[PDB]
């Protein structure tokens, strides 16, 4: 099949399964919808949004890889043996680049942040293969260091851009990109 995410990005078989639009027929991953079960999404993002959407933003590709991450690790029940092995969960090897390798530390970050990871010096033992994360109280993970990560499905300070399953409302789906501007902003 054809896949027409919204993440416009590649996504393992092996760490997605492919739902459809029942409005408009197209295939998207159900990482990006919540991981909700069963084949079907009754209406993507762009047929809640109507046709003046626009996926191009940065923003919204930072709200669909918090997204994608946040429902793999809830699929993976917490974090691969290491942050490449995550990258290369989330996306194709081949299909990498420098902007998607710092908006997943992003993601990884804003994670922390909220309170879903939570690294500790020593859940599962991640071991550091890439710079640039920074988590609350030891602040960056070093590379070459391993570090123990616990999982949480949710939070007081998550947000609802990432745990939201579904798209409701084209109003809602603003409000999941504002919420990710302010977590930039702030970042
Ligand atoms: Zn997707
Ligand atoms: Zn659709």
């Amino acid at each position: 099949p054809d896949i027409e995410c919204e993440c416009d990005l590649l996504c393992p078989i092996t760490s997605t399964r492919i739902k459809q639009c029942k409005n408009c027929r197209k295939f998207v991953h159900s990482l990006c919808y919540g991981n909700k079960p069963g084949p079907k999404v009754d209406k993507c993002i762009s047929c809640v949004y109507g046709p003046m959407f626009d996926p191009s933003s940065s923003e919204f590709k930072d709200l669909m890889m918090l997204r994608k991450c946040y429902r793999f690790l809830s699929r993976n029940k917490g974090f691969p043996p290491s942050i490449k092995e995550f990258t290369n969960s989330i996306m194709e090897e081949g299909q990498v680049t420098l902007e998607n390798i710092e908006r997943i530390n992003f993601c990884i970050s804003t994670l922390s942040s909220d309170g879903i990871l939570n690294f500790s010096q020593c859940g599962n033992k991640v071991s550091i293969d890439e710079e640039g994360i920074f988590v609350p109280k030891i602040g960056e993970l070093l590379k070459g260091r391993e570090y123990m990560c616990c999982f949480i499905y949710n939070s007081d300070n998550s947000h609802a851009c990432y745990l939201d399953v579904s798209p409701e409302s084209k109003r809602q789906i603003e409000n999941w990109i504002d919420q990710v501007k302010s977590i930039r902003n702030d970042f």
